[PDB]
């Protein structure tokens, strides 16, 4: 392929943020945004159209593994 990218990830935005800075930016609910920087407090540097602004990964969808398996097993930890 070609690799010309600075290694980021596009979120999903579920809920209308509200900018509290300039330099912030708000979005709909109902677009897609890429992920430039991620800081370790939770708020991730998004960029809308021709705007970047740092909104919370709590706005944005996750791609996470969710399988709620009812942990059935016929049996358990022998050997106990």
């Amino acid at each position: 392929g070609s690799s010309g990218s600075s290694g980021a990830t596009s979120y999903m935005t579920c809920s209308a943020y509200q900018k509290v800075q300039d330099s912030e930016i708000s979005f709909p609910a109902g677009v897609e945004v890429q992920v430039l920087e991620k800081q370790e407090s939770g708020w991730w540097y998004v960029r809308f159209g021709e705007l970047e602004g740092w909104a919370p990964s709590h706005y944005l969808v996750l791609d996470e593994n969710e399988q709620p398996d009812p942990s059935g097993k016929e049996s358990g930890p022998s050997s106990g």
